[PDB]
């Protein structure tokens, strides 16, 4: 949807975090929609090697983004249902025309569609990608594996929502299953939302290489919460039991009426003006005038969904009888609809409130006419008037007793107050028949579109005053159905679809919900008739060669066609086709793929250039994948005993954290470039309330810290105004020292505070009370093993400083990867068979296989020494070359920017001269440089010929052994991450699991840190698929930007004996 993502992003600026090696939550399911990730590397022709080399390299870069522990699905699309054909027909014609038209002109995209002879590679080259992987990277062996290809019909956003809806289902699901799905479409937001799974991830790209593009986890349990805070402002007032989840599930079927892939969007909406807002709003209102929710787990309520119509329709009409139509327009659009409905809510209650005035003149005329009847001699001698609704009398009491006194009555009681009544006032009294005249005088006192529209609609529908409107309409709305159907329930229907390019105006929907809609099943087109039923006469050779609905020139107005006649016209050359396109005509199964350590069989491969076959170290099985449905309901909303908000899991946002006010407000937000011009869920924070035991009770502990995020810290010192309170290791206790800031201290403390407190306002819409003090924080960056064998906390270098209100104490569920642990004996630290990596100068970082003890301090191992010939030289040469090439000088600065104040200086000159030179972009963080382009390419030669010469391996059995010689790379990033490195050094990739086979030596040609995370670029000896040419600094796929937790530093040894 349009302005989808933008919109709930500046109104909701929490729900998305920057994926930047910090560390992100652990997930248990990860699920890949991957059609985008085809196209997107088969463009930029390039060979079949190169293309499936990226793919590869892309699925495998998402899966160790997530590191998923149960469940790992990829899904691609098969054949799509009817409601999806016209569209997919119109962009795949699109597709040949502008090849034509434009390159051509002035690789066939359209072969990726189900039964398509490169399909049938992909799954055959995929396939052996996922042996591969299986075999030989550890990560990718404890989960279950699921390739659910274009063999299978349905979108793989379609069948993804399947199988979650599927296990979800059951009745052993675990009820807290952390999901994340990937992909670009903000749809999968909504799907999303739709399961009512708390703990459930996004991850996308960017939207203003592969290891420096950035990547978001979107957090649904946030936005969860700012949907809530976004509706609670009703509870009172709607008229059957509020209930967030259905709230929620209303909300979507708006969004999905506003838009989705198959109808066509009800025109002039105005999203990229500024609708949203209002569109919401008129829902907000809606929802108010109802006596149930909209969505029944998908079943719609027509009778419901034309009160929110009605608010659509005058939108509609008002709008029209507009000029322009900007933000301005709609901010004064949205504020006239709340003030109506609140205008509208309190002429409701005068409404009511007369109706029981009238209830009550009306039960109480003839009690009083009998009772005025009797007149007055010398209390319980008449009978009283009980009122029954307490609470309402109590609410009306001036009223109550203002009647009392006109009629001649008191309004009694009882001493408990459960009791009221009228009675006579008796105590206050003839031809007083004027009593009752005064008695009957005072009841009698209390029983008191346009014409231009429907013309310039009617030249809408000409364009592009009947009943067969009524057809129209009626389609669109059978629609909706079945797009909601589709997303909560499954696919209804494969052969409905929506008969025009247009919808109808929004006033006119009314038309078409006086129909009762039911769907048939059906069942999904062939392969091959799909494949005729899209692709034109244009990409005709992707269609076995054997084969009007076919123009050559075509909003895109192309025809739909006539599926009986198709079928039909194709059955003459239906038994023709070979045995390989009866096999591609057909439909596959899911698949599932399982480790096994005791298989050991050949994996030939479907590819050439670096790919090989995988051997007597191949470890895979695939097997058909069932999923064992029965006797089972879907399930609707949270399952029972399902963690929220303060109990969420570690690693999920939650606002519940802190105390807090929110409201709805013009903050002018920056989540992306410019300020927004809209509303935001503005939170205002409560100060906690002593700040000296503060001090003493979490000095050196730890705190939880970034809030909305909270992970784990220690807290260093706490800051204030006028003092400053320090942590000190007394060796066992840490202690609280307090004393005068230094000037630096008092001018950053000022400094900080200002910039924290409009960061936090115009950033994420946190309103600040103002900053009381400063937690200045560590934060906790692994575990990391002592000299005792036990490992501990280890914190990030960096300090961060926090408003001591956003500092939260304690949480229940803790991160599990920070578990501190105790000392464990060899044979469990270091299990007989275990792999290891050796330290210590006969191989410094070969592998070591643990063979037994020798006692219970020192072990006996295998160590393969991988390579008798020396380390090669370049790096190191070439790193002292550049540094005697460029030499830097203090101000009282490089050769080349004295070459350019000379420059400049000798041309006086400007301005542009200046912006001119500036093309060049020498532009990154202050620990971080590289190699010459000259001395990467020197590197790259002197390498190709370095890994050619002859050269052996080696084995040694070793023993007794310190357990210090040897390390488990698994569970060493800490120190791994300690490590220099220059510029030239060796370097080995140490890691198990990755993109990078296991001890492959390589060149360090430059280093980048992100602040705190550092990223090494590696040259690598040999070439690696997962490569690249760092921008065509290189002539092949050697390169590869790292992690430092991934590399031995060879040539400055810094955990060597
Ligand atoms: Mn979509």
């Amino acid at each position: 949807i349009p302005k989808f993502f933008h919109f709930i992003s500046e109104r909701w600026p929490q729900i998305s975090q920057l994926i930047d090696g910090s560390q992100i939550p652990e997930f248990d399911n990860l699920y890949l929609d991957m059609n985008s990730i085809l196209h997107n590397c088969t463009h930029g022709r390039l060979s079949e090697e190169e293309v499936y080399s990226k793919i590869f390299s892309y699925i495998d870069h998402l899966f160790h983004t997530i590191k998923p522990k149960q469940t790992f699905y990829m899904a691609i699309d098969g054949v799509a249902p009817r409601a999806k054909m016209n569209q997919q027909r119109a962009r795949r014609f699109r597709t040949a025309m502008d090849a034509e038209k434009a390159l051509q002109k002035a690789f066939d995209s359209n072969a990726i569609t189900p039964g398509t002879e490169f399909m049938a590679k992909l799954t055959e080259n995929l396939k052996y990608f996922i042996h591969d992987k299986i075999t030989n990277d550890t990560r990718w062996q404890n989960v279950k594996v699921i390739f659910s290809g274009h063999e299978v019909p349905g979108e793989g956003q379609h069948k993804i929502m399947d199988y979650i809806r599927a296990i979800r289902a059951q009745e052993d699901y675990n009820p807290n299953t952390r999901h994340c799905i990937y992909g670009l479409d903000a749809d999968l937001i909504i799907l999303g939302l739709s399961t009512h799974d708390h703990h459930f991830c996004l991850l996308r790209e960017e939207v203003t290489t592969l290891e420096t593009q950035n990547f978001f986890l979107l957090h649904l349990s946030i936005l969860r919460e700012y949907l809530a805070l976004e509706f609670e402002e009703i509870t009172d007032s709607v008229q059957f039991e509020y209930d967030f989840e259905r709230v929620l599930d209303d909300f979507i079927f708006v969004l999905f009426t506003i838009g989705n892939d198959f109808l066509p969007n009800l025109p002039d909406l105005h999203l990229k003006k500024g609708a949203f807002p209002v569109l919401l709003q008129t829902f907000k209102e809606a929802l108010q005038h109802m006596d149930g929710y909209i969505n029944e787990q998908g079943k719609i309520n027509l009778a419901r969904f034309s009160i929110w119509l009605k608010y659509l329709s005058d939108f509609e009409y008002l709008n029209f009888e507009k000029k322009d139509i900007d933000v301005e327009w709609f901010n004064q659009q949205l504020e006239n609809i709340s003030l109506e409905g609140e205008r509208k809510r309190t002429r409701m209650g005068k409404k009511l409130l007369m109706k029981q005035q009238k209830k009550l003149i009306g039960a109480v005329k003839p009690w009083l006419l009998k009772t005025v009847q009797r007149k007055v001699t010398s209390d319980a001698d008449f009978e009283i008037f009980p009122l029954e609704d307490k609470e309402l009398v109590r609410a009306n009491l001036d009223f109550l007793k203002e009647f009392a006194f006109d009629l001649g009555l008191i309004l009694a009681h009882s001493k408990s107050k459960d009791l009221y009544y009228f009675k006579l006032d008796l105590d206050s009294i003839x031809x007083x028949x004027x009593x009752x005249x005064x008695x009957x005088x005072x009841x009698x006192x209390x029983x008191x579109y346009s014409e231009r529209f429907v013309e310039w609609k009617d030249q809408y529908y000409k364009d592009k005053d009947t009943d067969s409107l009524k057809e129209m309409t009626e389609n669109y709305v059978g629609g909706l159905q079945w797009v909601l159907y589709y997303y909560y329930r499954g696919c209804p229907s494969w052969s409905w679809y929506y008969r025009y390019h247009y919808a109808p105006r929004i006033s006119d929907v009314i038309k078409g919900i006086d129909q009762n809609i039911e769907f048939h099943k059906g069942q999904p087109f062939k392969p091959f008739q799909q494949l005729m039923a899209v692709l034109p006469e244009r990409s005709k050779n992707l269609i076995p060669v054997v084969y009007d609905f076919y123009p050559n020139e075509v909003v895109v107005k192309i025809s739909f066609v006539d599926q009986k006649r198709l079928v039909e016209a194709m059955a003459p050359y239906d038994a023709k086709l070979s045995p390989d396109e009866k096999k591609r005509n057909s439909f596959g199964t899911d698949l599932i793929f399982i480790f096994n350590p005791q298989v050991d069989t050949v994996y030939k491969t479907p590819l050439a250039g670096l790919f090989n076959d995988i051997e007597h170290n191949h470890c895979i099985e695939r097997e058909f994948i069932p999923e064992s449905m029965e006797n089972v309901k879907f399930l609707f909303g949270l399952p029972k005993g399902a963690k929220l908000g303060a109990s969420s899991l570690a690693g999920f946002p939650s606002l519940k954290t802190l105390p807090l006010t929110a409201e709805l407000a013009y903050n002018s937000s920056v989540v992306f470039n410019f300020p927004s011009k809209q509303q935001s869920m503005v939170l205002h924070i409560q100060d906690l309330y002593s700040l000296s035991d503060l001090a003493k009770r979490h000095m050196g502990k730890i705190v939880y810290s970034r809030w909305p995020f909270l992970r784990e810290s220690k807290l260093l010192s706490l800051i204030t105004e006028e003092t400053v309170y320090e942590g000190v290791k007394s060796g066992k206790l840490t202690k609280v020292i307090e004393r005068k800031p230094q000037d630096f201290e008092r001018k950053e403390f000022r400094e900080l505070k200002m910039t924290l407190k409009s960061n936090y306002q115009r950033t994420k819409a946190i309103l600040l009370d103002d900053i009381s003090a400063l937690a200045k924080v560590v934060p906790v960056n692994g575990l990391v093993r002592n000299s005792d064998g036990s490992y501990s906390k280890s914190f990030n270098e960096t300090i961060e400083y926090y408003p001591l209100q956003l500092i939260v104490e304690d949480v229940k569920n803790k991160d599990e990867r920070y578990i501190e642990k105790e000392p464990l004996p060899i044979n469990k630290e270091f299990p007989k068979g275990s792999k290891v990596v050796f330290l210590g100068d006969y191989a410094y970082g070969g592998e070591a296989t643990v063979d037994g003890y020798n006692s219970e301090t020192r072990l006996k191992l295998t160590v393969k020494k991988g390579s008798l010939r020396a380390e090669p030289n370049i790096g190191k040469v070439r790193a002292k070359l550049d540094s005697q090439a460029l030499r830097f000088y203090p101000t009282q600065x490089x050769x080349x920017x004295x070459x350019x104040x000379x420059x400049x200086x000798x041309x006086k000159t400007v301005a542009d001269w200046l912006s001119e030179a500036r093309k060049p972009f020498v532009v990154v963080s202050l620990e971080s440089d590289s190699l010459t382009k000259a001395s990467m390419a020197a590197v790259e030669s002197e390498i190709i010929k370095y890994v050619s010469l002859p050269d052996s391996s080696e084995q040694k059995k070793l023993a007794k052994v310190p357990r210090e010689a040897i390390l488990n790379a698994e569970s060493s990033y800490v120190l791994l991450r300690s490590q220099r490195f220059h510029l030239g050094d060796r370097v080995m990739y140490i890691q198990d699991s990755g993109k990078v086979p296991l001890h492959s030596k390589g060149t360090v040609v430059g280093y980048t840190s992100i602040g705190k995370n550092v990223s090494i670029q590696v040259l690598f000896d040999n070439e690696i698929i997962a490569g690249n040419n760092f921008g065509g600094r290189l002539q092949t796929r050697r390169g590869l930007g790292l992690d430092s937790s991934f590399l031995l530093n060879l040539s400055d040894r810094q955990l060597v004996y």
